[PDB]
């Protein structure tokens, strides 16, 4: 039957010139929504047009980049972690966007900070994501717990519903990303006078919070697929993930699904969320006619009427000032508190290390040494001490 990838077809197939742009979103409100705004985008060129490529995961999107690198020929724009922009910085291999001639005025400075490499952007923010603090508004209800608003009311309440439901209800997968929440609110930071560490004492009490909620049958490893696509199985109260999720969670839930902000060391402000999606980049090889495509795309990516129906559709965060004071966002706000809710956890955010290296680290040094710990119970400390010499003698090779 139809779909907008066959739109899209028809519409690159009559294109004068065409941009690819690969990416890494498997299906789901992300990809549908990307397409969307792909569809409207081609709409309105004459035949000039964007033609998205899906490379699979975030990782195997990367790992792609790098073999198209080493074939010769490189797409139009692909989405980029930080740490994947370093990397491609690395080959000479990106145009700085300014240069393009794309606007950033007014996106958000937490966003352009990071794309920020010796002060120049090499990235366009377009798909960012905060975590945020999924639950079971329906468990909560059944036990009286209010939403834990610190570390502290958090722990409390899983043990008080885990308890009464006589199984483990904080959901986690055992990786860096659910990792980087209890380290940020622990006060942990990963760069040390500019050297990476992952066995400072904060990673060691964040990964021994982790290990002891599951030995104390309050926090349940999710070993096999995301969170979203565990529930069903035994009582569910809460999960940190990201705001991408949101859609997967609101199909998948039987129960009244929360969304709030995170818990944090005191009531004062919410805690950290860990940043995540991608930037756009631009590749230095695509000729000059593909790069005005490029900059155009862009600059509609950075509309606030693409925003608004982008991060709507997802649950990512309008990546600018101007999507907040556009009236698809705002009627989408007013009838969905959960909007709003991700927008105002967008304010309390971190990001991991821009390293090239930062990718193979997070997941094949320290996601296994969290791996280690939570499904094998290796002694945190012992984990992450191998965690670091292992990271420390891949930055020196
Ligand atoms: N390659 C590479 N990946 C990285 C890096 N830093 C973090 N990440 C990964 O970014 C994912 C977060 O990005 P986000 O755009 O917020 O959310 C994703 C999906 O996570 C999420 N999703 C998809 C299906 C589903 O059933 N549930 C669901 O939540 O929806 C979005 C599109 O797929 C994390 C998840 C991870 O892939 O396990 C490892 C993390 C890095 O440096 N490199
Ligand atoms: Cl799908
Ligand atoms: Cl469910």
């Amino acid at each position: 039957m139809m779909k907008p990838e066959d739109v899209i077809k028809e519409q690159c197939a009559r294109a004068k010139v065409v941009a690819e742009l690969w990416h890494g979103f498997t299906g789901g409100a992300p990809k549908a929504a990307l397409e969307n705004l792909v569809v409207e985008f081609n709409k309105a060129q004459q035949g000039r047009c964007v033609r998205p490529v899906p490379q699979g995961g975030y990782r195997d999107l990367s790992t792609k980049i790098k073999a198209a690198f080493a074939a010769g020929k490189v797409p139009t724009m692909a989405q980029a972690f930080e740490n994947n922009i370093a990397l491609y910085l690395e080959a000479k291999a990106l145009l700085p966007i300014e240069s393009l001639g794309v606007k950033l005025q007014g996106v958000n400075l937490t966003f352009l900070n990071a794309v920020r490499f010796g002060g120049v952007v090499y990235g366009v923010p377009f798909n960012k994501a905060i975590q945020v603090l999924y639950y079971n508004k329906d468990l909560l209800k059944k036990h009286g717990v209010p939403v834990p608003a610190t570390l502290e009311e958090f722990v409390a309440a899983a043990k008080k519903l885990s308890r009464a439901e006589g199984g483990p209800v904080y959901w986690f997968q055992p990786d860096a990303s659910t990792f980087a929440y209890f380290f940020f609110n622990l006060g942990g930071s990963y760069l040390k006078d500019g050297k990476l560490v992952l066995n400072s004492k904060e990673a060691v009490e964040a990964l021994t919070l982790l290990q002891n909620g599951v030995k104390e049958g309050w926090a349940k490893p999710i070993t096999s697929g995301y969170i979203n696509q565990n529930l069903g199985s035994g009582p569910y109260a809460f999960s940190v993930d990201t705001s991408a999720g949101y859609t997967y969670y609101l199909r998948a839930a039987k129960f009244d699904l929360g969304v709030a902000t995170l818990p944090g060391r005191t009531k004062g402000q919410p805690g950290y969320g860990l940043v995540q999606g991608t930037n756009l980049v631009v590749f230095r090889q695509a000729s000059k006619e593909e790069q005005a495509v490029a900059k155009d795309f862009l600059e509609f990516v950075l509309s606030p009427r693409a925003q608004a129906v982008f991060a709507t559709a997802t649950g990512y965060v309008p990546v600018t000032e101007g999507a907040l004071k556009d009236p698809v966002y705002q009627a989408y706000a007013a009838e969905n508190p959960d909007y709003a809710t991700i927008v105002r956890q967008s304010r309390y955010a971190k990001f991991e290390p821009a390293l090239a290296e930062w990718e193979q680290i997070r997941f094949d040094i320290l996601g296994q040494a969290i791996k280690e710990a939570i499904l094998n119970k290796a002694d945190p400390k012992a984990a992450l001490d191998r965690a670091q010499k292992l990271a420390e003698d891949l930055l020196s090779s």
